[PDB]
């Protein structure tokens, strides 16, 4: 690939300092991102390519979805303070956007028990501090790379990818622009 | 049910001559036209009530996927040539959304292959004036109607189905509603 500015990533103009090596923003009401977690799998593809010691992290954001955006913002905290990310991410997404199942605060509640989180453990964790700091670092994490939409990705807080630019003729030609991309901003 | 404008529908402000009776708009990427189709069943079930007479027409639209988006429209302008809707729309979600068999271009062909078309004859169709001429019909009917997402439903070029209102308690129910109100828009 010939990597240029402006076609496969862009630089930002303000650099973050103490970022986390590789930083995905994700919304469960953006349509985009469901695409990336269902059908291409974009972070488990990235992690593939990128050397084991790579820490990777993937928080949400607050600007879709009304009330409820923010409810999910943080259950995700939760879910990253439980450690069961994993767990909730596919019922969540489709909750929200598959089956419109997911309309409040309860709903959300539903779907970790369901997960098999205990009740109890989820409650304490909804209210936690710990959880609110996650909430906030979250949040200050966008209005530090200036976040306007998701999907989005930072290497090393420097360098923000531009799936716009790539092939979408492929999902996996896509798939494998987008992680080689990765992998090249990661070492730059 | 008390039908009112708002309600269970809305009136475009600008209507669409010499549209079809029922138009409907999907994309085979789209989780909630997924919903829609292959579980609740609703273009099926708007079919099943409709008076005798009123035909059903259905477009696809990209508005998440790229160029294999665009394929896929051309794909579905394939369906439509061919008489095969019926035939193709569960292998094409199924291959998009949950066995990911679907990737490209290629696949989509497979598919139809599959599905008693032989490659010759979806190959003629693929580059046939009659589907080049479908594609353009299903992006400027997307045009007329001012389509903001999917999936939709448009009734005679004059009103929108407004699902949110519905009774959505109850997946039947809300099949129920939604179907009856496309009747009532065509009894009009
Ligand atoms: C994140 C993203 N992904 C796209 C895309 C990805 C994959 C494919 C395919 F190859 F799988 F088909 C198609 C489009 S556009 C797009 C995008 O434009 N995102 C933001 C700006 O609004």
């Amino acid at each position: 690939a010939q990597y240029e500015d402006g076609k496969q990533y862009t630089t930002l103009e303000k650099p973050v300092a103490g970022a986390p090596q590789v930083l995905e923003f994700f919304s469960f009401f953006c349509p985009h991102c469901y695409q990336f977690e269902e059908v291409l799998h974009i972070s488990d593809n990235v992690k593939k390519k990128l050397p084991e010691g790579v820490k990777m992290t993937k928080y949400h954001v607050n600007f879709m979805g009304g009330d409820l955006g923010k409810d999910l913002t943080q259950a995700w905290a939760v879910a990253m303070a439980l450690g069961v990310e994993d767990k909730v991410t596919v019922p969540l997404f489709e909750g929200v956007q598959k089956t419109q199942t997911i309309r409040s605060a309860s709903d959300i509640r539903d779907v970790f028990i369901n997960a098999g989180i205990k009740g109890e453990e989820y409650d304490a964790a909804w209210n936690s501090f710990v959880v609110k700091s996650l909430v906030a670092q979250q949040e200050k994490a966008a209005a530090d790379v200036q976040l306007r939409g998701v999907p989005a990705m930072f290497v090393n807080g420097k360098y923000q990818l531009n799936p716009q630019g790539m092939d979408t003729s492929n999902m996996d030609v896509f798939v494998q622009q987008y992680a080689d991309t990765v992998k090249y901003l990661s070492e730059k």
